[PDB]
């Protein structure tokens, strides 16, 4: 499992695989681990897939309830609170084999500045949580082979496709240093999948885009 | 890991994979796990990487220096024990995390039947063999989908090229359910290994054949 | 321990079989692990029989009270939840030796498309479910077999009677390589017993066409 | 596993089956698990197949060793003290998970009255031993069922047929009532295997005449 | 401690002996284990005797305080759950060395034929019923000699008294084989007791009769 | 177990029991216990039956071949001490689960009276051995009750026969209240057996008159 | 510790960093982790530094005594082998604490074509060698990122010159990502330390060109 | 992490630096470990990052609460005990490794001299506290050898200017000797936080003072 989250002049990107496996057993070949919480929220969970869809379905109704509730959407502090909150009340069923680990991808609307307006938030084991300054992330099994992957590739981003293409080569590289993170399927035809959000809200990527920057990467590689 | 062994009328052939792992990180590409002990006989060993190397090089040795010192070679039941006394001596090694388990290839010279000439003999980790009698076998950690596979694709078998196809389609299917075996490489070039066992003697397949009956695996799958 | 699930243009079938064994001494020839929950939804349970048992009648009374109090049945993610959260409470009893594990199949009458209204549900022990998209699956100590073996039986699948005999053979398969599994009896005459949904609900197959494909099978085998 | 000795006026028949599992997985079909070991006496092991072969084959070269270098055979005696000899030997390797009972048959030549010259000889894991006085014996994990179907079969022997046929019917019932033993396969063609020894020697018996009461006794129950 | 049920055309019999023991020293030698639970129902039970005794005389309180609180008798099924739910509260007392297992014997008088009406229901240490339909069952230590005795003897079952000296059969040799179970006494007078159920009620069995088949057993057994 | 051994003007009278049990299951119906060792010499051993058959040939052939040595037998304190240095090599051996206790019964022909030259010698567990004086003593699980039956009946102990009927009472008096020891078989035929050494040397006792004082002993009781 | 090796057209280059660490706390500064073997091998070993430094001059003494011995140097093959039974052998002090890691690059003197002659060999803790094919190694707790680094920075290897700066740099990436790696010290003026061979020997690099390296590397990324 | 604290004649000043580790990895560069509790007030906890925030805002909340709900501040003896009993409530957490150690500095507004108005107070981790009366203290894993670096440097201070150089000087002492401090980065431009406390209130110092400070230092070192 490989999530990364990345940011360009305008929003930010994130992306992620889509192998589940058991052991060293293939269990799942389409699994979808990129959620979108709210309009200018992303959220992407590592671990236990059971324990992951649990935490992403009670985050977003939590946030919809306070939205409700109060006639007003939270700030972004307010949200890193509350999965801060929610991280470390897992702590107990974290030992013992039942542990999440989230990223946090977003776009705050009360910024001054529209240019800087995409944060990245990480987060570990304890319910500490860190604002990233470095302009990357990523998060899982297979997260050093894609930063250190993005830390080279990091100079070409210019704009949302430039980011794009530099997370599917960061995923391609994790996907071929790491044997539990599923790489592009050309039999089958299945891809990972993105989601960017910008000034006009958080938007999935189509897959036929990610379809053509695999293959042109891939035929780079070749 | 998986390596497989069949029987078509004429002779034997076998098959293996390149990739080696540690844990869930990949460490090897292009391995070799099949070799040629003598002029009618292969081994295929799994496990761990040094024991394997270290085993069939002392065969290797054994069944030479028997050679050379009596003027003729065994036969082979003779192979067949000298291997479960070097299985069976591993047993104290092979608890604790020292394990190789072989697979073992032939083709007998003094059979009255030139047709009915080729075995497959098997072993367990206490030194326990058993020879074949339904034709085919497979050795490792995928070896149950691939003999899954050939029981269905083993009605195909005609000769030599038949055998090697099926021995290449029972390995991508292992590699398609296994995580810790390789499968074809496109990008790299790199491609199972194979060996073929007739009246003739022990030949490695070249790799050019392999490549294409691969290709035409994938094709037929897409 | 063995049942099976898989789709047909039209509806699901799913299938299962008649062994209780204690150890390695077999203590029940005409054990059923296979019940229509409602008027579109069937259910297997593998494991402990009485947990399974209480499992089943649970989860009926269940559906038949909420249907009864709002009047108008739940739709089937709601269902899906249900059956997750039961799973998901037996963790602790799960664990130390009493453990159950569910299969599920269903047909959806608010698809656009009757003909892609079959759906095949599989949880794991934490409580985790996933939606099937290759259109089979199979659970119990002998799935891997049943699975390898529908995995090149699938192409022959047209309607329900194809499907029907498919699942027989994957049966006959799990059977043949797991002794856990209760093969067809001839003696006495006891055969794995099947469900099939459609548009029209969910009818019990009758047992002599049950018979018939199984001596069917048994004479192309032989 | 399950092995079988009987005597009928005249000498002594022993039978076994083939079925070699691996906890609950069918590892063989068709292990033969019967050895003859000299002219007048044969063997069966159960438990680990390796050291079922190993003492087999080093019990028949002490014979034949002896016989060779006194130029006189042993007595029965002997061969029993030899025999308990080899098997207390094993007690420190029998604890720990590597354990093998035998069960001998045998025909006394040096007897006053040839008609009673059937000797049975059952073992246990300390090394005692104990001559049968009922006129039948069963050693494996089915021994239970095998020696009880004999106690009602058993007034029914008068010579060899009317033994090997008692011999197969409570083989039958041993698989009958055990799933780690091997029953009659009509659609592959195993049976289990017969030796019979009288006045004149131990002979293996022919396959067909195995198959015909197999058939026989399947008719009957049916 | 052995306890046998049975069927008969007209209805069921069960049987048990009188042996009580602490290890391996005789504790005592007249006790009853067998009772009427109410005008159609018998119960037997195996292992503690405090606790067999309170869950004897538990269930049949519960069973008179319902027929006296609904003016009605409870229907076969709710029994069975009744006396599951009791054997499943048992579980933790079960584990640690306070063991009960029940067997219940009884006649349906709302079955369509009244032919067949007796119904046999044996338990598991977890609360799982099974309802057997086979025609005889056994519980207790030696139960598998007297059910390898009732797989033979069942053939000559025609009425109520074929099925009590099959019965008294089933125990004698249970006995013969095992030393936990009490044999016939002819020095004291003690025979196993008996209980016989059909379209009239529950009736117990007078000694004379018991004594007569043991006397004649024993004659034929010399 | 229980052997039985007391002294009358004349001699001494050793007895013991058939029963062979694994647990609670019996294993052996006609096991003889008791052996004479010398002209003079009876032992009887109790525990794990290959350690006793391996302690009574080996002090068989040790005694033998110190007479041939020699050209003169040892003395009763010899013979203690020989035994008692045997067991007391096996104390390793006796812990963890191979125990063997023996009990000698002689007649001394060096005493200067032939009336009181009957001696029994008793043995412990570390080697330790004691000369009784009270003129009986009992070894095994069921010594107690048969050491409290001889403190009542050997007032009537005054010749070869009586004390021979005391030891049959004390020997049934244990099979009553020990579950481990045999009793009289009438529906086979079998009775203890016993040894009688007086001044003429060690003679087995015939089972016509151990069968006749058994057949008294069970009328009177009766 | 990171010690990295790389192949360019007519030879290898090996470098090493200088930080000595005690848990937490620095303990050296200026330590030396390669070694000039022989004229055409070197040796880097990662680790224990006693072990290190022993495991250096215990092999470079054996491979000059053989070399006196034998009067002809030791081909490659010979050198890994003798370097991998050294491994194998501290295999128990490997475990519960002295861990000593090598890695081997040399030029072959033997092979046809001298351009390709530079090999590198890589181990494992239980004693298996590698033969690198990619072109780059990497050994340490900072391996991962260093060798990541090369994965993107090998395209620019031309000669000595471009290879000995990729080392560096990658040197640099793995001391910015490890704590346990010492960077370039400008303060004081210590720099990593590498070893050139080709065809011509072994030589080891001035300081001046590392420090001029070092000096070009940190403007370019300041 | 090290953060110290010093006294000046009119205030105090403290200092802290910016790595996170995890192990051996850097996980954070800009971390910010000194806080602003209130206009008189600031306090710097080293340990796990989680916990330190926590304290950190749950002490300036509880302070804020008191102020507005009495209308007056807290002295300084209520401060320290409030954040005594915060410290003593998390030793059961501070055990299995969740552990936090405060230290904090102060200006006394009621203090009779201005000069001497300055406080620093250490905490354990069983929640005692202790007034320093020698003018410095130091926190963290790398305390010792700053506290060694100020017994040397404290002479020199006169004003805020030379107590900010003294502090700069013993955090650059301290990330010299240990590992897990970080030191200046010259290539990113990040430095340590130093906070000012004087009778005018608590002042955070510009980034270009610290920037400067330490290019001497590093110069004077050079
Ligand atoms: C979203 C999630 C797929 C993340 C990934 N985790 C897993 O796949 C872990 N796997 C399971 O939890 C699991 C899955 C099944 Cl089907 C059965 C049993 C188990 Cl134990 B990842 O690589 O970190
Ligand atoms: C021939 C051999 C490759 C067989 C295969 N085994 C392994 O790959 C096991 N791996 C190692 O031994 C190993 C390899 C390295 Cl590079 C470092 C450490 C370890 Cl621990 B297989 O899949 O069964
Ligand atoms: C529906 C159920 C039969 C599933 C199967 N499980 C079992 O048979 C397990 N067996 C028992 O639970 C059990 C049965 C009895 Cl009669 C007595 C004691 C025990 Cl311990 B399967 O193969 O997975
Ligand atoms: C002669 C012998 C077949 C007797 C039987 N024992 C076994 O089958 C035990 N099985 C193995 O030893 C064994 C066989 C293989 Cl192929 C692989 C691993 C193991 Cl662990 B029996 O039922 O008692
Ligand atoms: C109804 C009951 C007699 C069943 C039987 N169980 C027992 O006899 C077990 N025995 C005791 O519980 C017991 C009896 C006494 Cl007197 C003292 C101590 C103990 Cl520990 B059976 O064979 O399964
Ligand atoms: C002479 C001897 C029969 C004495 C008696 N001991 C035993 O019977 C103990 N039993 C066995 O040793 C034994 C017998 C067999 Cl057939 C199989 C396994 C075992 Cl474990 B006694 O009651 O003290
Ligand atoms: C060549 C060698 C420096 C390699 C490196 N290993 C170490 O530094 C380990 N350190 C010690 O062995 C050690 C050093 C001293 Cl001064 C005192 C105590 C110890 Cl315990 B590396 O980073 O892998
Ligand atoms: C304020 C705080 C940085 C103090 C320092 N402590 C730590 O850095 C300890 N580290 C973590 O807690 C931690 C950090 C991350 Cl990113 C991930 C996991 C862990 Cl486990 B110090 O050196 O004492």
């Amino acid at each position: 499992t490989t999530i990364v989250a990345l940011k360009y002049p305008g929003g930010v990107v994130m992306a992620g695989d889509r192998r589940s496996t058991q052991g060293n057993m293939i269990s799942g070949r389409d699994v979808r681990k990129v959620y979108i919480t709210d309009d200018y929220t992303a959220t992407g969970i590592a671990g236990t897939a059971a324990v992951a869809v649990e935490f992403a379905r009670l985050y977003a109704v939590e946030l919809e309830h306070y939205e409700k509730l109060e006639g007003v959407p939270l700030t972004f502090a307010g949200k890193i609170n509350r999965l801060a909150i929610m991280v470390r009340g897992n702590l107990a069923a974290a030992m013992q084999g039942l542990l999440a680990l989230p990223l946090l991808a977003g776009y705050d609307i009360h910024a001054s500045d529209p240019q800087s307006a995409g944060r990245i938030v990480s987060f570990d084991a304890a319910g500490g949580w860190n604002i990233e300054e470095e302009g990357y992330q990523a998060v899982g099994s297979g997260s050093l082979f894609a930063k250190s992957s993005m830390k080279k590739l990091y100079s070409q981003v210019t704009d949302g496709d430039s980011g794009l293409r530099v997370a599917v080569e960061a995923l391609y590289d994790a996907a071929d240093d790491d044997s539990a993170t599923g790489g592009p399927d050309l039999v089958r035809g299945i891809f990972p999948t993105a989601v960017i959000i910008d000034a006009d809200g958080a938007v999935d990527v189509p897959e036929s885009r990610i379809a053509e920057l695999a293959r042109a990467i891939i035929e780079s590689r070749s």
